[PDB]
């Protein structure tokens, strides 16, 4: 199939970019190497945040007609952030094509297209654990929690980051 090559050789051109550019606290790739179609990623929790010291795997499953569509990322860790499922789904409008479910004028450069990348997406996810957005409730009681009693947030986030530890 001449759609998955050219994914695969558009997935090296990601690889090459992150592996040459390497982002803060980031630190992802092909999980093993005889599939480069998933990947697995370390996310450390933003430096000056209730998230911090947290090390949060994640991981990112790329379709065969990348980079036409977006990739499907989603923490192996427990979490609690208004912009990730229960189940660990991350959902944030980079990896939303479109025609999908939420919207939001604003949110143009915020759907999926070909002009954007794993840097790019999880550059994104970090600056989302950082500063939060219930207008994205993947999560009712995060974002309930965190627009009204953020008090107990913190305290929760906190702990958070403790399992993320095996503490």
């Amino acid at each position: 199939s001449h759609m998955a090559g050219t994914a695969l050789k558009r997935l090296m051109a990601e690889y090459k970019q992150l592996t040459l550019n390497p982002p803060e606290g980031i630190v992802a790739g092909p999980m093993n190497e005889e599939n480069f179609f998933e990947w697995e990623a370390l996310i450390m929790g933003p430096e000056d945040t209730c998230f911090e010291f947290g090390v949060f795997p994640a991981i990112l499953s790329f379709p065969l007609d990348y980079p036409l569509s977006p990739p499907k990322m989603r923490f192996t860790c427990e979490m609690f952030h208004p912009n990730i499922y229960p189940d660990g789904r991350v959902c944030i409008s980079i990896l939303h094509a479109p025609g999908d479910d939420p919207m939001g004028y604003e949110s143009s450069a915020e759907r999926w297209s070909p002009v954007q990348s794993v840097e790019k997406i999880l550059l994104s996810v970090v600056s989302m654990l950082a500063e939060p957005n219930d207008e994205s409730g993947a999560n009712v009681d995060a974002s309930k929690m965190w627009r009204d009693d953020r008090e107990q947030f913190y305290k929760i986030a906190k702990q958070i980051v403790q399992k993320s530890l095996g503490l």
